[PDB]
């Protein structure tokens, strides 16, 4: 990663500068197909089930319960996705 301006000094980067950069979150496949199969054995699938926290319990720091996003952010995320202004 460079600095498209280089001679001006200085190259910080802070959680702040990465704006929409944020992460998606991973859904939950195992409570997906959960539901959706014993939906069959009896629609209703609880696709949504954002994980929130790994097997040994460590979170995934999500920002909220109901969104799909997480407070970790990535640079590359960003710069691919984010505002190209």
């Amino acid at each position: 990663i460079r600095k498209r301006q280089p001679f001006q000094e200085g190259f910080r980067i802070t959680y702040d500068d990465l704006e929409g950069g944020n992460i998606p979150a991973l859904l939950d496949v195992d409570a997906y197909q959960a539901s959706l199969k014993d939906d069959t054995e009896q629609q209703k699938k609880p696709v949504i089930k954002p994980l929130t926290e790994d097997s040994k319990k460590r979170s995934y720091n999500l920002i909220s319960n109901d969104s799909t996003f997480t407070q970790y952010r990535s640079w590359y995320l960003a710069y691919n996705y984010g505002d190209p202004q």
